[PDB]
């Protein structure tokens, strides 16, 4: 009956949340520089390119009604602000900063271009854009200020977007990832990985993909969550190290 | 297996719709108000401020099956300016807020969780859920709304270092910051509160409210968090 | 040409708030369970009784119009939920909540109703009341249940209080100390106050009380400062342990 | 010792009254901004987000006295809704903002902090203190400013991580938020904006920003925060 949008959905929390927008019924598209083999339709492209942003957009609206968009795509970074050399490079920052927070910006301005014409369900919605952001926009790292930044930007985007494209029927909602499989975990060592692992309460274990697919379906479902960033995240709050 | 479920302030609005949503779930439902209502829930009539109370209907729910879900939803409002015409905001009213909202809701976080606190792990490593309610207000509180606010704000802050604790227990808290609801709680304020909301434009359903807290509890990921629940509303002054 | 109200003044940040005022000038008066032996005018009485409250702020209203109030009388406690005995007492939480978030209500609504027939200042202001919160209200650590509750309600309390008090000219802000030397530290024995300190990022130390003082004379000289929870603690994010 | 200090932004507004204080307080300062001004400071024109213009205004800083106060205050505005009547907000126009607003305050930071780094410390053990200026519409951002509160919810995001591993070396990362100003920065929309501000009911003047981060300067407790000066304004969406 509807299509779905999934940025980042080769592997992780896009991939998760795709494979469950299809279990649920959603004709999905996915939008990532990687192709795979799941039962998806596979667009491979870049989010910081609006040209296959669009491309992925309309696929989606050629096979149904687009309605759930969940901007997943995105990189991490752990670099210092001195470094041993010098200080921390400005092309590593501009390029978090470029696929994290220009590349949603990028879907969402898309997406919600193309769906404000949808007829409105039931619920006077034409559609949901659900960014994530992570809670390294609240609780930044030593050594994570570009992907802090970059991620604070997403979760500063969540009203101001909400509250306009409210008047044409689409949420915003943002998801604050704490610690899963994701770049931010892939690009660390063994050492770090276990130590920051070891700050969650509960679950004492990285996050499962599946657990932020079911946030991101319960979002879809729920007309009275807007504008708001929800911490998924075992209530760890992370310290400087 | 079957576990019990108990949810205060179920005798009405938020704490009605958790209370039926979790029994067709498949909980054990116990309710903890006032007064005691007719749906097909157990009802133990009792005060959230009374630790035999709490007591009490703790053990009802443990008779049943063993305690998992534990859903704070008790609570009165009050719009009381801080000067008013005659002298300022009465102390007796402050302190009733504070004592129904904040202290009632730790004392059923602390009750629940002793008696959760021995229960065999689920396949999650769960021994329980614990689930409070605060409000918008907590954040963007109203001129008029500095009691309600504060006892808000006051369960917004437990719900951290509560969860980090718990947390060795297999116990979660987590906190659901609702917006304008339809809710049995003048014609010109909420007219003008009900013009704020972006979307959706209405206010909300106690059944959306216990969506969401039925999805807290089947989401281990959840925790130490307070979830706005509020269709992007940001409360004015007025 | 002035008065103030200090309470807490006998000892930490309340005495250094009240030492300051005093050297600027203010005709200062100390709300305080104790009285002590600076050059101040020391009421003693408890926050929570309004008869106190009362006798205070009259007594200040006697030296000079009131103008700053600073409320910094507060207690810790470190409890856990689950005891060794059983759950953590409820007469402990509520004396928690009674004087720190009760009784700082209590001086606010009190003060301010004092206050409200003020000749304005050239700013238009009538007074200005700074409460005193903790980082506590954000990253409340195991044990600080209820203590992180009372101050969280004296974070939330900050702006309803201020957009009504507008319309009287009177300002409420709300300091949140990270680590000094209060009530909070008292409670903890030696092992516990070193390792908390030792998360404190920079100054690797615990405040000083006078640069409590210098924060609170600051938010008197700057009109603009208003709704708001300043943060004075030197980066630190309390870790559950 | 008189130390310098590098102000972005300083030939008019917030970034000017930040110099004029900062002057005034015996700092030999140096303004980076895109054009010169006339008052009795140190001038080099030049653009924040340009590596090269960035260290040539440090460079100048120093060459008067050690480098020890940084407040980054260039800036650029945009009103731009998502949806507009012809097509969606330009990716570019975001881009820009972006750029001059987030990455320029970031290009400043690292600039400035590699050149203090080895300062001797001060009595406070402070080599050095960077001021960012954000915005309370990081916070509650406005419907036409999804670019603008974007980029400033970068800068405060940015705090806490630059202040942790500045720590270390005695450098403090504080960031001031600023609401309704009295800046060179529609008569409608501007009017609905200042009567939204509880108290002082005014637009800011630049002295109040520059007294702020002043008092920051002089207190070293004051460290990875986001400090709001607003009047107790929360923008609405109109
Ligand atoms: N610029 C980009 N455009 C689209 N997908 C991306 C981009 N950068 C990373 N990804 C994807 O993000 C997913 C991780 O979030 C990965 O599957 C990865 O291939
Ligand atoms: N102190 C209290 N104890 C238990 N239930 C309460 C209390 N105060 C209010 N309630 C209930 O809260 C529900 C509203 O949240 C109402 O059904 C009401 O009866
Ligand atoms: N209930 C109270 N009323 C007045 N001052 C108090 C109270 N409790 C603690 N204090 C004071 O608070 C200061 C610490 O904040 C101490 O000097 C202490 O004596
Ligand atoms: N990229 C930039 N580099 C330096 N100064 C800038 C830049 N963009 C705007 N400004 C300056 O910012 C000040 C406003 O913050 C103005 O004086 C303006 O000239």
């Amino acid at each position: 009956e509807r299509s779905a949008l999934v940025t980042g959905g080769a592997s992780g929390l896009g991939r998760a949340a795709a494979l469950a927008l299809k279990a649920r019924g959603y004709r999905v598209v996915v939008l990532d520089l990687r192709r795979e083999g799941e039962d998806l339709i596979y667009v491979e492209g870049d989010v910081t390119r609006e040209e296959d942003v669009r491309r992925a957009v309309a696929r989606a609206q050629e096979e149904a009604p687009l309605f759930a968009v969940v901007s997943a795509a995105g990189v991490g970074l752990a670099e210092k602000i001195l470094g041993k050399e010098g200080p921390h490079g400005l092309e590593s920052f501009r390029r978090v900063l470029e696929v994290n927070l220009l590349g949603t910006f990028n879907v969402l301005r898309l997406a919600a271009w193309a769906m404000r014409e949808n007829p409105p369900d039931a619920e006077g919605q034409r559609g949901v854009i659900v960014n994530t952001a992570s809670v390294a926009a609240f609780e930044g790292q030593i050594g994570q200020a570009a992907y802090a930044a970059s991620k604070g930007g997403v979760v500063a985007l969540t009203l101001p977007a909400a509250r306009e494209l409210a008047g044409w029927g689409i949420r915003v909602v943002t998801v604050a990832p704490g610690l899963f499989d994701t770049p931010l975990l892939q690009g660390l060592p063994e050492k770090a990985k276990a130590s920051l692992a070891a700050q969650v309460p509960f679950p004492p274990r990285l996050g499962r993909p599946e657990e932020y697919a079911a946030l991101v379906l319960h979002i879809l479902e729920n007309p009275m969550l807007n504008g708001e960033v929800v911490r998924l995240d075992g209530a760890l709050r992370m310290a400087p190290r």
